[PDB]
This record gives structure tokens, sequence and C-alpha cells, in this order.
């Protein structure tokens, strides 16, 4: 008799599920326009300048996702980023105005240019669990209007969880702490973020990527638990695109 | 008073009979695989029509091609094509100078027999939600190709009822299985020199770029996890010269 | 024997040592007063960025950044404020946003231990240091009305050793890569990263506090920086973390 | 379609959210005090260490740590001494010390921007805390009495659920590379380095400023420190490099 | 009303009973010789023939190739007194086709050694079985295997994805255990994998110590290769010279 | 202004590129014995080789960790009739278990090379391979002339050359996958452990630096397992 | 015609002249005793207690190299590792001179024991090159011999060497720091060590490895020139030296 092993029997695809797979789960439709334009705008440095293009924006019917002033080194010169949505037509009028504004230079329009957008995210997250994260939750809503009574029925049934550190001898949950850590560690390593503090029960990560990655990653780590999170709004600097000297002089 | 106590492992040692019994068993097979397969790598001038003229020609002459791939170099109006065929070499040199002689190319060369740099490139979908779920998730699909339903109820119910499967798992302890089988994925992509592209609620995406025989055991390890979703490309060559010492190279024995 | 000249490296004298550590001190930071942080916990209303920096502006307080940060929690933003003066000035800078309809607290991080921090993009070129200070003097004669003193300048500049348009194309070349790997290996000692290389440019990424950020730029400064954005800052606080042989503070008492 | 349970995990609302956030706000600054570094140039003159550290004794000095250390230059030594008290003692400290002749000068690190270095080497354990409770206890019974005391403690840290007597040697043996993985990461975040690696146990290897040195090991102390080596704070100072346009105020 | 979290209770040491700890943890010399030999025919059995007819206890015999043509260099391990390695040292310079045979026992060298290991990814208990079935006195050992297959974290006893999992799991505890050593993952099987390591003698006979609970299915030492460092101090100690 | 390849050029260049036939159809036969390590087992598996003229290139005694027990891995040239007789030659000792065939099987080939290459240039190493050459004339001058000579520049240079040629030979043994391991003040020490055909590229690459020591050892082998997907593994008739 | 090459082929080594190297180039057996010896003193934390201990070694005329204190995490109770050179027979009377201490507990003798000793060194190191190091330290080295300026003469002539930054073009320069950097950079990479701080001119550099890296270390960066330097004694942690089953089954009688 020799040593044996269960064959795990890993099941195999037909060309007919294997399509009707790839049919049902790619995103047939997508998504609704979603298209959102960026500004770039150039101003000076005066004691009144952020109030003057924040509150015209606000004057107008204008939708703003976003817009941080960055300094750029040099002597009362500030760049503004601004995101938002809407037409051509739109954006336009908004990249028209602020620019007639005398402390501002000009208005770049990076819609349509190849950029690099980055957002900065500084997330203190939870290492005790999902059960210790409902737990916390429920404490700082039941304080206070959390319904028009207690809810002591719904704080004993997390409580009475399995993987609830209440539960679990301290060695375990010591365990289940790191581990945790690390699969935290893992995804911020894989968006190439940084894990710049850790404590007894928590940690603290840092990413910089664009808006479409840094959501995805907070939403990939909102599991463990985010105890408090800081996101910054997004910069934008536009690159230098390349193309090699056959796709160049593509003169037609 | 006594010191804490340790349940001693003391793990069996070989002996010289019992290692080389092993070692004797576990001996493979030679030639278990026929004549190696023959890669050609042609030099095409980029006309239109020239994939239909030679992948029509291959197919018009029954020569079993196991894939064939178009590269675009550098230079205007010249393209690289390189294809892999099976049989012995009166047929498939045959084969090489049917296709030269077309007029849409300048040369097709024979890379067998010689040092070059084999490549390929995959990119899979891999599930997270291990074994059990695996087995749901493919034999779903399959009902809607094999119209049964009653029949199908003793795997579906048998497969939904087993230990680690995430209907009979707490939601804390199926997040840490699926990062777990993140981290193996992770582990094995990273050994093959491959990349994590994609993460998901359910599922990852990798990439790796190797030699064929790299790849197909890369698919091979993943495999038990679950691949979703698979796309793997033909084989593309580049030649290497193989660097001897100045010592080695004044072996020239030819007497 | 095969000769090879002695480099012969001389070593320090026990005065010249000392002599040379007490020249090179001191560089002392005895400040009249730190950077205050001020935290705002505030509500998502229409023309509330316009409010709180409206009334820091009304008012005398010299700030220095404001950023908006947003949190995972609807209609509910963070503002981090870093302004100078003293604790009597910004407490009550601190009470005049605090009652602010918007706002729900506003938290004083300057005696708490937190973590600094901004993003800075950069682009810097590859040419030649010259080749900078011909570059910067080509847009100040864009503005400067007249050339005049510009072709009597660009003239000595042009004619240095190591510009760009008095070497051959493999030396510039190989003087751009060495400029690039100079700067990837400053980007590398900083926890910073290189997002872009252009043919004669290219842009860094890093976030870490700003005196990290300061002296970066500071460094990659006489390669010529082209471009450069720098955030506020950002701010979450930290506990410092003792050790149990540490609570010896505690018996203190 | 297969099941797949929801992870519903709780969404922070305005109200708690900023009542978490205030929550967790410190006094601030109760206690303790402000450290002062000080660094010696000292000629390495037969005794200097009895002098120096004798004179920070006899007088009412309450000094943190001192630390010794070559320079690779002839007969010249750099000291690190950490004091404790308002900054009228300290000065009153230093000059004590310049005042002895073996010694060139004595720096104030203080107010300046330094580069703050220690040394630890610590050995922990891998078979979990239960081991470690009970390792404590053998040796704390080896020193206090010789009789039998302590029988429903030994028996209490015996018999849990994860202690090494009461599982197989595989999961045991999976445990110690687990709690090494564990000790391995926080090592080489916090930029240290396992150095030894044995069956129940693991050498790590970490310098950093004596605040950071500190949070390390409380957060490896769960896995149990058998050994511990903290060196004292080395000093050096650095060209602190603001940008160049900050012009002046007035 | 706040969520529970059980302290972790972690006791401490007192100054007596972590000196005490202390102090109860608290606990021949090999030669080196390098031939240089000329590559005649057959000197190898010239060499090992010697030191076996001289009757030495010699460890390791392994012949490196000096990237020169016509010329070998053979790095020997040898125990034994100061005077009895001088003889065999003597004994093989004597030899025609070697050169100098150099003593690198007083001296700082670099010691190296090639490691290949193959270590099975499943339980100890299957490595306990393995080991059982190869040795396979089928009569008595039928109950012995019962006393394996019985216990649990065997293959056997738990599900495919299990399994599968601990596979993976020592598979990562064997890559970070060989990692701190200066080694490397060559081969992942879906039962086994295959580590490489070069370091001293020392550290291949430590690493292997620590990855024999996984269960060593096939493993190949090579012999000590040697090549001597110039050690290196600063001028200050340099200068330290007594006469 | 950088030219660019012609349509015509760039095949020309390929074909004149591509190498000719540059080995033998033999190949590299690799035979791993299982012997008993008793006294003197070693001198008569080289001795039974040696005494029927088998053009061996190594043989490379391992030990398993197992009492008793030792494997040598052979590496000769020659005929499967060759092969296939030295093979059965080696098999009939009685210390010797079995002599298993690897020349025709997915296995995992590593020699472990240490060598010390200088850092003073190749005007130096010209030297001092001339130096130690006169043993047992005009031109230990005009080597000493050349430029980038250490005697013929500045003390500032040199060092700057030095570490200059340690970063490329470090680049070149981080990419073999190898190391430094030991950096002297005019030379350095790596390590590499890989295929003997890639230790000899590494060895060649190397070379114009100029290699002081060398030790290659020899092979060792360790079968290594072809896995394939499971629809090429039905890829049965 | 061809492309051409400057070279044909680079030269060999012979079997004769191949040996003759490695015979020549081999060290001389000169320091085959003298070993040094390592001390560990457990000892229990009295108002001065070092210069108790230090005091001792001092008065007995005892060469002991380094003393170096290090604080365990137990209450009262500090490790302090003494290495010092001497024979057997003179270490263990200086180990029973300082155990017979009151405030120590055990002194352990770590020599002839596997231990990890470790030394921690953080060195600034000039980036301005070889030329300008002589020049800096001939500078405070005015503190002797400054009667009528005779220091010029031997000035002048580092000044006008090729490499000296007084020289070269700024640009020139700048990719000498950097270069100078990455040559530092990559070779305390190699012993483990880091680069912790990068300025205008120099750069400090922090390794910690046992004593002789850390002096084979200095050794290597000495001719770029070492502004500051601070190299703490060695701590001492014993191992366990495992061996395998096969390995440890050396039972022999
Ligand atoms: N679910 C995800 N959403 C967004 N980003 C992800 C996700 N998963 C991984 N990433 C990140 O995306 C990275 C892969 O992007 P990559 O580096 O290849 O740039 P890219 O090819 O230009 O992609 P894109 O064209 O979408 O910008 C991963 O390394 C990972 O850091
Ligand atoms: N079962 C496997 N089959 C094939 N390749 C594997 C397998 N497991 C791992 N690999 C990959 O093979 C790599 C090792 O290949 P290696 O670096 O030795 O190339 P090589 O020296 O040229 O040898 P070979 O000629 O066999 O490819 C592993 O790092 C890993 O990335
Ligand atoms: N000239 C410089 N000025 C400021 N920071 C620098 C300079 N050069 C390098 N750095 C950065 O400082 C970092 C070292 O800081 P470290 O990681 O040791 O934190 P630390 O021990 O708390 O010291 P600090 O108080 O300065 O932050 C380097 O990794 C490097 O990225
Ligand atoms: N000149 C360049 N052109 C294109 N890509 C570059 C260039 N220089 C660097 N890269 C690559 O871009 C990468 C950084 O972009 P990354 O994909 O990581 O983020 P991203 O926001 O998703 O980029 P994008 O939006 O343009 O797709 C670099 O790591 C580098 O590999
Ligand atoms: N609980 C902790 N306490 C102290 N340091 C930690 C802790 N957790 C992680 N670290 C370390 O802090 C480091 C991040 O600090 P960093 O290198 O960015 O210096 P910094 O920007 O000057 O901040 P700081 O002033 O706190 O030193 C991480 O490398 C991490 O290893
Ligand atoms: N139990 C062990 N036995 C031997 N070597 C180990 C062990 N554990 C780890 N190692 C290896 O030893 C390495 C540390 O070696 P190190 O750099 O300290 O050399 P060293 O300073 O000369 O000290 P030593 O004399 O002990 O070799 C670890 O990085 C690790 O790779
Ligand atoms: N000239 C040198 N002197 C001392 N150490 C060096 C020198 N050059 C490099 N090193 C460092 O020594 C390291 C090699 O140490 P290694 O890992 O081989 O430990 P080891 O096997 O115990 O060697 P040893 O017995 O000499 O201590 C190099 O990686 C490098 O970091
Ligand atoms: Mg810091
Ligand atoms: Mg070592
Ligand atoms: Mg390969």
């Amino acid at each position: 008799t020799r040593p044996p092993l269960p064959t795990l029997d890993t099941p195999s695809w037909n060309a007919n599920s294997a399509v009707s797979s790839i049919i049902y789960e790619t995103p047939a439709p997508s998504r609704q326009p979603r298209k959102q334009h960026v500004l770039n705008c150039l101003v000076q440095n005066e004691p009144g300048v952020l109030s003057r293009v924040s509150g015209t924006l606000a004057a107008r019917g204008f939708n703003i996702d976003s817009l941080v002033v960055c300094n750029t080194e040099v002597k009362d010169l500030s760049r503004m980023t601004i995101v938002l949505q809407g037409q051509d037509g739109v954006i336009e009028q908004a990249r028209r105005q602020i620019e007639d504004l005398v402390p501002v230079y000009a208005v770049l329009d990076y819609t349509n240019s190849e950029i690099i957008k980055r957002e900065l995210v500084m997330a203190r997250i939870s290492l005790l669990g999902t059960e210790y994260f409902e737990d916390l939750l429920l404490h700082h809503h039941t304080s206070t209007n959390a319904g028009a009574a207690d809810s002591q029925e719904l704080v004993a049934e997390i409580r009475e969880k399995q993987f609830h550190p209440a539960n679990l001898p301290a060695s375990e949950v010591l365990r289940l702490k790191h581990e945790h850590l690390n699969d935290i560690t893992n995804l911020t390593n894989n968006f190439g973020g940084r894990v710049v503090d850790i404590s007894e029960t928590s940690c603290i990560v840092e990413l910089s990527a664009k808006p479409t990655r840094i959501s995805a990653f907070l939403k990939l780590v909102e599991p463990f638990g985010v105890l408090e999170c800081a996101r910054s709004g997004m910069m934008a600097l536009p690159r230098t695109p390349l193309k090699t000297s056959t796709e160049e002089a593509a003169d037609e």
C-alpha cells in the first residue's frame, strides 16, 4: 500500500461553458459616460487667490470633484488642478473663465492630453478582524441615535461570533493580527504603497496612485476595517509621450 | 520542577537501501516525447495579405502547425513570423522551402538545432474563493449546455456541503482564505518571474512571460486554485550565441 | 613588479579632527515657535472651502498650508491646516473655525505625534546644468523686454565645455543616462519613484514629510528642475509605543 | 447560482466617524519630559571613562545613557550622553564635563537635527505565548523557593489550547515558521534583519532611533523575548537642507 | 459597553530569573589543504589513492578547474593534529604531477559548498509514512502505518482544498527559510520542491537541520571549496605596530 | 540624428549574424551513480573509467545526508553505445547500487565558481600576467606606457575606475544570479552557481577585467519534473 | 570594408605562471596565535556601577579594547560586553576579578564560542574627491607650524592637481559627487549598510556588522575621505550551531 493522497480532481471547462463564462462575466453594459475633465490653473500667490477661483466656480453651476493648490518652488506662483464633469462646451466655458481673473496666468486643459494622475491616501486599518470592526462601528452609533432604542441585541450577536477576539485565545488573536497585517501589507505592496506604522491593534498605510487605482485599494482593504482615512485631491503633471521612429513620421 | 514539555517530532532518517529504493522509483522515462519540435523564422515584407498567404499555404498542404505568430520589427515594411512545426526533418525542411519561395518573403530561417530564446506570454484570471467554489462555478455554466437539473442536484449539493466552501464559512474566514490564496499565487508567480496585475474581491490576474515548457508548468501549479479565464500566446524567438571561455574554445582538437 | 601610484590618503590629527567637527558646528534650530497643525472635521456642503479659507483670510492669520482631504465617509471631509503664530493666536483661530456651522470639531495636532506628509512631482532635465542655464535665460528673454544682455551671456554659456552643443551625439547620450541614474538613485534613497522618462527629461514622484521633500528638491536642483508641484500637508496621528519595562515612567508617580 | 455569503461590513456615518476620531485624542503631553543629548570629544587617555561617568555620578545628574566609541583617529574618542532635566541643569552638566582636561569640547545636539541610532539584539521564541509563559515560570520557581508552589499555574499554562504539548508536531512546526514569518515582517519593515534561526527561536538585529527601537520590542514582546541587548544611543549631526525659496521673513 | 479585547497578559523577567536562564542556556578543528596539480591523465586516483594508502581521515576532496590549460586545484579537508596533517601535505607535494599544496588552515578563507535538496511539500506525516514504505517486514509495520495514517494533517485525512493550502504554506515556509540563507527555490512541483544553497559548510548543515522536519526526499552536498581572502583593517589599526 | 535600418539591410544583418552549427550532433551525457561509501570507492570508480579510456569532464562526489551513501555526477562524451557501456562498467562494481542515465532527462545542472577579479583595469592585468610569465622583454615598458594604466593616471582616477569596474562586475554577477562576497583594495571575489554553459558565459564576460584566481569544480545534477497543463496531458494519441 | 575593433584578444594564463601568482599572493601565516577574548558581565544596575567595573580593569592594567553597557528589557539588569586581548591565564584572572564584584551576577566567557559579534558605525564621507580631502585636512592642520605660512607650498601642489574641484567645471563636480556617492552606496549596500543622509558635499553611512567587516568597510571608504566617524564597541549574543541528524550522529567513543 503506497502512501495515499486524495486527488483534488480540478474540473475543466469545455469550449461551450468557457464562452458562457466569459460572456456572462464580461461587463457588457460597461458604464454610462463617466469621462471627467481636468484643468491646470497657473495662478499668482496673492493674499486672496484661493477664494477667488474656488468661489467663482461655485458662483456658477459647476460641479467640482476636486481642487488642490500645488506650490511649484517658484516665488509667488501656484499650480491648481481642477477636476470637473460635463461636456466640452461647459468645461471650456469654465476654462475660459478663471483665466480672465487677473491673478492667474493661464488655464491649461489636460483632458485630451497624456498626463500622470496622482492622489495621496493615508489610512489606519484595524488588525483585529471583521467582527471587532462591527463591534467598534456599532459602539460609536449606539451612544446616541441608533434608532428609537438600544442595540444590545445586535451587540450580543457580534460578540457571539467565532472569530471575535473575546472568543479567541491571546495566542490565536495575535497570529490573526499578524496574518491580517501581512495581508494588508501585500495589498499595499502590489499597489506600490508603504506601511509606515504598526501598532498593537492597527497599522497605517500610505499610497500614491491615480484615483482609479487609489480607490480600488480602499475597496480591497475595506473588509479589514478602516479606522481612519485621509485621501488627497488629484494632482496632475503632463508627461512627455514617446513613440518609436517607425510609428512616428506618420505624415499622411 | 520540570522543564516545559515539548512533543518531540523525531523525523525519521533514510538508510542506504530505502534511499536508493526511493530515487530509483522516482525515475521518469527517456524519450517519452518524439523528435523535438522545429522552429522556423520568416522574414516577410509587410504587404497586405501576407498573413493570409503564409498561413493559407501551410493549411493547403496539411502541415501540422502548432503555433504561428507575426512580429513587427522596428523596420519599415518588414515583419517577422515565428512558426512551430512537427514531423521529420525532410517534411519540415520542405515546408521551409515552400514558404521561402513565396514572393513577399525575404528568407525563412531554421532555428531548430540552434541556441535560441523561446518566449511566450500568458495572462490568467485566478479564483480566490478556493477549490469548492470553483467546482460550483464551473458546474453552474455546464448546466447551460447539459440541460439537466434533477440529476445535477446530487453534485452541486455535495459540493456546497463541503467544509471549506464559502457558504459554510464565516465572512471573516473567507476573507483570510482569499488573501492566503492570493499570497500563495503571488509567491508562485514571483518565483516564475511573473506579476500580479489585477486584484479583486473574488479573483486576481497574473502575467507571465517565459518559454512554453515554463509556462505550462506554471499553469499546472496555478490550476488547483481555479483558472477562470486564460490568454496564452503562440511562441516567438530570438537567436542566442552560446559563449564559451577562451580556454574552452582553444580546444580545437580537429586532428 | 607592476607599478601603481599610492593615493596616500592622509589621516586626521586629534586636534585637526576636533577643529573640523567644531567648525562644522552648529546648525541650530532654536525656533521661536513650531508649525502648529489643525485638523478640521468638516461636513460637505456647497461653498464650504470658501468659508474656512475666507475666514482665515478675513483675519490676520498667516497660514502656510490648507488642503482638504476626503474620508471614505459620506458627507465628511478633513482640512489639515498649517500656520504661524503663538499659542494664544492660533487657539483663537481654532475656535473661529470651530464656531462655523459646517464643521464638527477642530483638533490640534501641534503637541501630538503625527505623520506629516506631502506629495511632490518634479520634471528634471537629463541634459547638462549649462543647458538648464541656457534654457532658463531663453524663457526670461521671452519675458523681459528686448534681448540686450541676453546675446552677451548666451554666448558665454553655449561655449562651455559640457554644453550639449559642444559634445558628440554619443557623449550627450551617455551624459543623459548618467544624469538619469544620478537622479534615480536620489529618488531611491528617498521613498520616491521615477514615473516618466523622456528624451531630455524625466518625472520623479515622492511622498514624505516636508523636511525630506525640501531636502530632496535641494539635491535635484543642480540638475535643473523644469517643473514642480508640492502638495499642502496631510497628517495622521500616531501613538508613541513604549515598552513594558518603560512603564517605570508610570512608577515615577 | 453559487451562494457566496455577503460581507456587509458597516460603513461609518458623519456622526460616528467624528465621534471616534475625537475619542482617540490625547491629553496631551503629561509625562515625561524632553531629553537632552550631549556629544563629548575626548582624548583617549587611561581612565577617561572613569572620569566622565564618575563626574556625572558624583553630581546630581540622571543620565540615561553614555556611549564611548572610536573615531578612527589616534587617541581620540567620542561619547554620546543622554540627559534628563531643565535646560539650566543640562548646561551646568555640559560645562563640568568640558572643564575636564582630557576632553577638547562638549557639544549640545539637543536643538540640532541629528541622526540617533541604537543597536539591539534579541532572541525571540517561536513556540508561542503559552510556552513562553511556561518558560518564565520555570526559571522563576528556581530562584524563589525550592518548594512545589504554583501548582495551579503550571497546570493552567499547560493544557492550554495552543501550548506545544497539546498540539501535534506538525502544527507546532508550522506555528514556528508562522511566528517566524510574522517576526521577520516586523524586522524587514523596521529596517532590521534575522541573523540566526534555531529550532525553537531566532535572533534579530535592528539599528534605529530609541523611540523606534522601543516600539519594535513592544510589537515582538508577545512572541516572547528570551534574551535582549539594547545598545546606548549614538548621535551624528546631519546637514538639513531647506529649499532655495525660503528667502526671509524679517 | 466598549468592545471586549482580552489582554495578552505577557509576563516579564525579573533580575534573578533572567540571569538564571542565561546561565542555563550557556554551554576537532578542520584542516584545509589546497593542492595545485597539473592535469595528468588519471591524477585524481593518484592523489586520493595516496591519502587512502597512508591511511588519512579526509572529509572531502573536490577537484576544481582554474580555467587555465592543464591546471587544476584540489581542496582537501582533513582532521587530525598539526603534525599528521603536515605529513599529508608533504606526502602529496612529493607527487610528480602536483606543483605545490598550500595550507589554508591558519588563514582567513571563504569556505563554500553547494547543496541541492528535494523537500516534500506535504505534511510530516506523509514523509513519515513514505519512509516506512520504502523501508518495506510488511508484517508488523502494518500496525505502525495505522498509527501514522490515523493522525490528522495527514493528506489522506484532509479535504483536498486544505491539503493544497498546506502545500503552499510549507512552500512559503521553506522559501522564507532558504531566503534568510543565501539560497533560492529552483523547482516547484505539486508534491515537492527543489532548493539550492551555497555557503560555508556550517550554514548548509544548519540549513538542512531546519528544513529537516518538512521531510527531505532527496539531497546532494558538494565538497568544500576554498578561496583565500585578504583581511582588510583600517589605517589606525594598520599603524598599530609593535616591536 | 539616429539612423534607421533599411528593409533590405535589416534582413542582410540577421542572416549574417545567424551562427553556423557550432555543435556536434552528440550531446552532454550525464550519469548519476549511487555508491556505497566504502574506503576507496572514489579511487576505483575513477580507475575503472580512466583505465578504459573514457572522455570524462567531471566526477563530483556528493553526500546525500544518508549514512554510508554517496552519489557521483559523471559527465562524459561519446556515442550512446559507448556511454551505456561506460554505465554498465561502473554499475558492475559491487559498492555501486545503480548508475542512472540523465542524458535524456529534465535535470538541474549546477557548477560552483569562485573567482578573484582585478579592479585595476586591463593594463595592470596585462602587466601582471607578463611579470609572472618570466620564470624558468621590452613589452614591460610598452604596457606601462599605455593610457588608462594606473601609473599613468592621477590618484583620484583609478580609485574611480576600480569602483566603476566593481560596479560592472557586480552587475554582471547579479544578472547571472551570483554575488560579490569579498571586496579587496585592488580586487574582488565573486560567487556563482548555475548551468555549466552559463558559468562559461559568465567567465567569458568577466574575462576582460582580469581573472586572478578561479575555481570551477564540477557539475551536480538533480532531476526536474516536466509539468504540463490538463489540456496537454490529454494530448494522448 | 569591415567594421574595425581596437583589440584582438585578451591575454591568458599558463600553468607555470598561474601557480606562480597563487603561491606569491597567498598570505603569510604570521598571525597564527594572538586571539581576542570576549567576556559578558551580567550586572545589577547600581549607582555608579559602570565606573566601578571600568575602574577595576584600568586599575589592574588590563588591556581592554572595548567595554559597552547593553540594556536588557529587565528591571535593574544590564549586560556588559568586554573585549580584551591576552592569554588564557590573564583573561580568566580578569573574569574572576570582575565577577568578584558585588553588583555583578556572573561573567561569561564567549571566547571559543559561536557568538554574533556586532559593531555599529556611522561615518560622514566627502563626495568632492581625494584632492579636496587632503586640502580640507591640511586646512585644519594649521594648528601646528603656522609660522611664516610654510604650508603654502604644500597646499599649492594640491589645488593644482587635475581632479581638484577648483580646476573643474561645476557641471563635472556634480557628476563626480554622485559617481562617488554611488560608489559609496553600492559599497555600503554590499556590506549590508545604508546611506541615511545626503547633502551638497557629503553623505552619512550606517553599517552594523562584526568588527572585522566594519574595519574592512572603513578601509574601503577611506580613500573617498571620511569627515566624521563613530564606531561603537562590539555586542555579543551567542547562537546555536545546528547540525544535521547524521552530523550529530558523531557519538564516537
Ligand atoms: N483592481 C485594481 N484596480 C486598479 N489597480 C490595480 C488593481 N489591482 C492591481 N492594481 C494595480 O495596477 C497595477 C498594474 O498596472 P500597471 O503597472 O501594469 O500599469 P498600466 O499597464 O499602465 O495599467 P493602465 O493602462 O490601466 O493604467 C498593479 O501592479 C497593481 O499595483
Ligand atoms: N516545475 C517547474 N518547471 C519548470 N520551471 C520551473 C518549475 N518550477 C519553477 N520553475 C521555474 O524555473 C526557474 C529556474 O530556472 P533556471 O533559473 O535554473 O534556468 P536554467 O539555469 O537555464 O535551467 P533550465 O535550462 O532547466 O531552464 C524557477 O525560478 C522557476 O521560476
Ligand atoms: N539630506 C537629507 N535630508 C533629509 N533627509 C534625507 C537626506 N538624505 C536622505 N534623507 C532621507 O532620510 C532618510 C533617513 O531617515 P530614517 O529612515 O533613518 O528616519 P529617522 O531614524 O526617524 O531619522 P529622521 O529624524 O531624520 O527622520 C533616508 O532614507 C533618506 O530617504
Ligand atoms: N516615458 C515613458 N512612457 C511610458 N511609460 C513610462 C515612461 N517612463 C516610465 N514609464 C513607465 O510608467 C510607469 C509608471 O506608470 P504606472 O503604470 O505605474 O501608473 P499609471 O497612472 O497607471 O500610468 P498610465 O495612466 O499612464 O497608464 C513606470 O514604472 C515606468 O515603468
Ligand atoms: N509603531 C512604530 N513605531 C515607530 N516606528 C515604526 C512603527 N511602525 C513602523 N515604524 C517604522 O517607521 C518607519 C516610517 O518612518 P519614516 O521612515 O517615514 O521616517 P519619518 O518620515 O521621518 O517619520 P518619523 O518622524 O516618525 O520618524 C517604517 O519603516 C516603519 O518600519
Ligand atoms: N542557524 C544558522 N546557522 C548558520 N547560519 C545562519 C543561521 N541562521 C541564519 N543564518 C545565516 O547567517 C547569516 C548571517 O551571517 P553574517 O552576515 O552575520 O556573517 P558573520 O558576521 O561572519 O557571522 P558568523 O560568524 O556567525 O557567520 C543569516 O543572514 C542567515 O543567512
Ligand atoms: N573585504 C571584506 N571584508 C569583510 N567583509 C566583506 C568584505 N567584502 C565584502 N564583505 C562582506 O562580507 C560579506 C560576505 O559574508 P558571508 O555571507 O560570506 O558570511 P560567511 O560565510 O560567514 O563568511 P566569513 O566566514 O568570512 O565571515 C559580503 O556580502 C560582504 O557584505
Ligand atoms: Mg525618520
Ligand atoms: Mg559570516
Ligand atoms: Mg533557464
